[PDB]
């Protein structure tokens, strides 16, 4: 089955790496990546989310609505870093 490094706590948790088993609906994985200061230099504890997805997708790097760096993939544990 598909496996991504989903952590058990929202960005709230320091290395969001955890293997994890996706559900059979989904196929792809997804990540979320937005730190926490960008407009200004902030070194502090950033916000990111890895879930599991049905649809590997990415918005624009406009990110006017929301749309931070969301990526994707259709391999297990595609990505181990953050």
């Amino acid at each position: 089955m598909l496996k991504c490094y989903t952590c058990k706590e929202p960005m709230t948790s320091a290395s969001c790496r955890t293997i994890t088993r996706c559900k059979p609906e989904d196929t792809a994985c997804m990540t979320t990546l937005v730190t926490v200061e960008a407009e200004y230099p902030f070194n502090q504890s950033p916000v990111v989310t890895r879930s599991c997805s049905s649809s590997c997708v990415a918005t624009d790097p406009d990110s006017i609505g929301a749309a931070h760096l969301i990526f994707c993939c259709f391999r297990d544990l595609c990505n181990s870093e953050l």
